[PDB]
DNA sequence: AAGTAAGCAGTCCGCG
DNA sequence: GCGGACTGCTTAC
């Protein structure tokens, strides 16, 4: 097999590679590695290295990395360009791995783990780590196994060995139900005392080694607490074999709040899951607790135990060691759904970097440049120093706040990347300037044509047709990719329909789900079998059908990231290719594109209408556009249609046969009116949109940018078994508005949307009449929590104090002189709910950490004096009253002649 | 980390 | 009470 790098570092004069050679085997080398670096040279020197303006270079070769690092310092006090890649690990990725790297992932070792520690005093500080680790649960990739370190004695109790057969059991059988499915794959290992388990536990670290080190805050927790407590208890030597170099690094992370300690392990990629999934997953949760997104991921109901957790060892170190290693498996479970490991190894290796590199764009797109220009022995340039300054970004259409019934969106595929592409916008292909006319004369085609050689865009940059740039030519290798797991993602999501649609009439009979590829449409002969199984084979096809449909979805959505990332880049100080002319030619253009095109589809449809001066086009933000089909369903007449499905079939056609070349035509011109080096601006049917046939359903509606509603038949190319809403923007989407007020709003929002007027009156009149009777959790609303410290004036709010940051002040209040009730940390998330007045809290709101129940001895109390009267008026009715009077509809009747009888 | 545009909650204070 | 200047937070792209 052709080898493949697992780990990389330099350290001193040597790259230390852990790597998988030609026969499948995990290997470790230190290799003197001369780097090399350029300098601009003599045209009549001879040389076939040349940087990406043409301009010639000599190479310089080191004697080592140190040589080549001091020349770098000596160049910058000459005052002359020292270029090619500084970062001599991925000179050397380069040179090694000279061809596009297949990895085979079930050689790489990925280690999953957990720690526990009982601590009596408050939050285990891992900078101290001054108590015992009494539990170790590692999950090894290669091995499948759980490997389990159980500590039976410490100064905080001894206990008695954990059992697996209890642990199998069901909790009605007073057994932990650790999954049937791992129970097998657990090995499991009592200590007599914490010094021997933690050399036992470096003994299989370095039998076992970690390549990619996972699990919930590890990063932040686990390895800063394993490092620091062998570190106290057997000096720094032994620590540093968490190492497989022995070499580690106390490494800061801060920003502008605080700053928080990291151990850096040389020769292991650390990937803490919680930031891979705040990276990867495009959700913003309320918590991040491993409990709180699992049971979000999976449907998996909370660890229950009784008593807080620092008293759980010794009440029942059995259900304590089951949670640790359920809690690893949790983690394998998110994974195995989102598969973000997957996404990492792909992207890392794809780039040639070191996989932790994956959370940097501008790290990625530096390899990925550089790997590509060196193929053609180019030559990079040094990175420099710019500050930081603003630019322009795209433009949003103001909408008219109303119901809309009818309507059709479109937008751009992957609109940066295809205007870069189209504008063949890179460092190196920049042609020159021309003078710019105000961008509405380009919208309206009156402006002189910017230039008869060269490719244009709008802000005034001229750009080379003779050859594609570095950046357009990496972008569109990525994008490819991102277009074929869409498709894969797209075809599951057609199927799981299918499904849903069969599910409506199931069989009885005892059968099996079909053994079916759901990344590709379903055949005739597989609808057919379909339309003959049972319920229960019909469920797991769509569990499998939508879990192939996320699998797809974190392949596309994170290439789409990858790319859009390229474009901010370029607008990105730290990027070694930032250039504010370039990162502002793509914005322009994008500005220009979508009023362009604004203008050309109210002229198309104003034709087919035979009308003058009729906006058709209702809004549009940065790509896209609404617009309004009322006069092309009233052309037909409603009664014409047999049901809801044959007017959005009839939009459809409509939309794809008509609306779609017109489109494609108005951005043909535009292409040719900028000199364009090649047309890629595609912008597609996205939604259809309207009411239920017969309904009063008002379909949509728009309150401002950014923020409306949809009822959606057919979302780019997938016709639901059940309408589904498009909600961009409203309350319904925010983390910060409250679970059940969302649940609220977005029945609100069902119901205007397909039924009408009365059936929202209805709603509302049963859920203010209701609501006091919610969990007070559900209707908590939600906030970040940075720079508590800051209006912290003795315990009370500060001069600007945020309502949230009161609220936690209110909550240090209550809590004061509990070494043991749980602390709000900086940067993190909190529950707010407000107080009535005169409570005994003394102000008007509390905070405390979300993703938790208030510590119980003032929960009564908050729950007693919590605000429903301000909680509903303030999260609830005021939105509810943005989106009715937007609508033109009332949420509650109004009097009436008819009231006299 | 370090793409911009833009919405709403809340504080502070003016607005005769 | 609303509105602007402002901070804070959070979305849509
Ligand atoms: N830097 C950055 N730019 C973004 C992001 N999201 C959107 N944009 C910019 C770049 C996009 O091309 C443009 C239009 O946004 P869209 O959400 O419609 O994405 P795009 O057109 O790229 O892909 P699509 O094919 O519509 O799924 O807005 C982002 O997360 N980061
Ligand atoms: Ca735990
Ligand atoms: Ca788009
Ligand atoms: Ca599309
Ligand atoms: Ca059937
Ligand atoms: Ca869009």
């Amino acid at each position: 097999m052709k080898e493949f790098y697992l780990t990389v570092e330099q350290i001193g004069d040597s790259i230390f590679e852990r790597y998988i050679d030609s026969n499948g085997r995990e290997r470790t080398r230190e290799v003197e590695y001369k780097p090399s670096l350029f300098a601009h040279c003599p045209e009549s020197q001879a040389t076939k290295y040349f940087d990406i303006y043409g301009k010639p270079c000599t190479r310089k070769l080191f004697a080592n990395m140190r040589d080549a690092s001091q020349w770098i310092k000596r160049m910058e006090d000459i005052g002359l360009e020292a270029l090619g890649m500084d970062d001599f690990k991925l000179a050397y990725l380069s040179d090694t791995y000279n061809y596009e790297i297949k990895y085979d992932h079930t050689k790489i070792r990925v280690a999953n783990f957990d720690i526990e520690v009982t601590s009596p005093d408050g939050f285990p500080e891992p900078s101290q780590a001054k108590h015992p680790i009494d539990a170790i649960t590692h999950y090894d990739s290669i091995d499948d196994r759980f490997y389990v370190f159980d500590l039976l004695n410490s100064p905080y109790g001894n206990v008695e060995e954990w059992s697996i057969e209890i642990a199998a059991k069901l909790q009605e059988q007073g057994g932990d139900e650790v999954p049937s499915e791992i129970i097998d794959k657990i090995i499991y290992m009592p200590f007599d005392n914490e010094k021997e388990l933690l050399m036992e536990y470096l003994n299989f670290w370095q039998q076992k080694t970690p390549v990619i080190l996972t699990g919930w805050n590890v990063e932040s927790f686990a390895i800063p607490y394993v490092y620091n407590r062998i570190k106290n208890i057997f000096g720094e030597s032994t620590a540093k074999r968490l190492s497989p170099h022995r070499k580690t690094r106390v490494k800061v992370i801060e920003n502008m709040y605080g700053s928080r300690e990291i151990i850096t392990l040389f020769g292991i990629s650390v990937l803490d899951y919680i930031d891979l999934y705040k990276k990867f997953s495009f959700t913003n949760q309320p918590s991040y607790s491993l409990d709180y997104i699992s049971e979000f991921e999976l449907n998996v109901g909370k660890l229950k135990y009784d008593g807080p957790i620092s008293k759980l060892r010794e009440s029942n170190h059995q259900r304590y060691i089951s949670y640790n290693i359920i809690a690893v498996y949790r983690v394998l479970q998110i994974d195995a759904k989102r598969q973000f490991i997957n996404l990492s190894l792909d992207m890392g290796y794809y780039a040639k970097i070191q996989i932790q590199s994956v959370f940097s764009p501008i790290k990625t797109w530096d390899a990925i440049i550089f790997n590509s220009l060196k193929e053609q022995n180019k030559v990079i340039p040094q990175g420099r120093s710019h500050p930081v300054q603003p630019y322009p970004g795209a433009f949003v259409k103001e909408p008219i706040p109303n119901r809309y019934k009818y309507v059709m969106s479109f937008d751009l595929t992957s609109a940066y990347p295809s205007i870069i592409r189209q504008v063949n916008i890179s460092p190196e292909t920049i042609a020159g300037t021309f003078k710019v006319a105000p961008l509405h004369d380009y919208i309206n085609a009156v402006a002189e044509r910017p230039s008869d050689v060269y490719s244009c865009s709008p802000n005034g940059m001229m750009y080379y047709k003779d050859r594609d740039g570095v950046v357009p030519t990496e972008i569109t290798k990525v994008f490819n990719q991102r277009k074929e797991h869409k498709g894969y993602m797209l075809a599951a999501q057609r199927n799981g329909e299918i499904i849903k649609e069969a599910l409506h009439n199931p069989n009885l009979s005892v059968d099996e789900p079909l053994d079916v590829d759901y990344r590709f449409d379903f055949s005739d002969e597989i609808k057919e079998k379909i339309k003959k199984l049972s319920a229960k084979s019909l469920n797991e096809m769509l569990f499998r059908a939508q879990r192939t449909e996320v699998a797809g979805m974190t392949a596309q959505i994170n290439r789409k990231a990858l790319i859009n990332g390229l474009a901010g880049a370029l607008g990105n100080v730290w990027f070694r290719y930032y250039d504010l002319r370039n990162a502002t030619a793509i914005t322009t253009f994008g500005q220009m594109a979508l009023q362009w095109i604004e203008r050309k589809v109210n002229e198309y449809l104003n034709e087919v209408c035979g009308t003058e001066g009729e906006a058709f086009v209702l809004y549009g933000d940065t790509d896209s556009i609404y617009v309004s089909a009322d006069k092309i369903i009233d052309k037909v007449g409603e009664s014409k249609f047999r049901d809801t499905n044959h007017w959005v079939d009839f939009l459809d056609k409509f939309a794809r046969e008509r609306m779609e070349p017109a489109i494609d035509r108005g951005f043909r011109e535009m292409c040719e009116y900028m000199n364009n080096k090649q047309h890629l601006m595609f912008m597609d049917r996205e939604a259809i949109a309207g009411p239920p046939l017969g309904s009063k359903g008002i379909g949509g509606f728009w309150t401002g940018k950014k923020r409306y509603a949809l009822n959606v038949w057919d979302m780019e190319g997938t016709r639901y078994a059940e309408p589904k809403l498009k909600i961009m923007g409203l309350e319904t989407q925010k983390s910060s508005t409250p679970k059940a007020v969302q649940k609220a709003l977005k029945e609100c929002i069902r119901r205007m949307l397909q039924e009408g007027e009365e059936s929202l009156q209805e709603y509302f009149k049963e859920f203010e009449k209701e609501f006091r009777q919610l969990n007070y959790i559900s209707i908590a609303s939600v906030s970040s929590a940075n720079n508590i410290a800051k209006y912290d004036v003795g315990g009370f709010p500060g001069p600007k104090c945020p309502f949230h940051i009161r609220g936690i002040l209110t909550y240090n209040r209550a809590i004061k002189g509990n070494i043991d009730a749980p602390q709000v940390v900086e940067g993190e998330k909190v529950y707010v709910l407000p107080l009535r007045e005169g409570n005994p809290f003394g102000d008007k709101c509390i905070a405390w950490p979300s993703g938790t129940e208030i510590t119980d001895l003032i929960k009564d109390d908050v729950l007693h004096w919590m605000d429903y009267t301000v909680l509903l008026e303030k999260t609830f009715i005021k939105p509810l009253e943005g989106f009715t009077s937007a609508a033109k509809l009332d949420y509650e009747k109004k009097a009436s002649l008819f009231d006299m009888f």
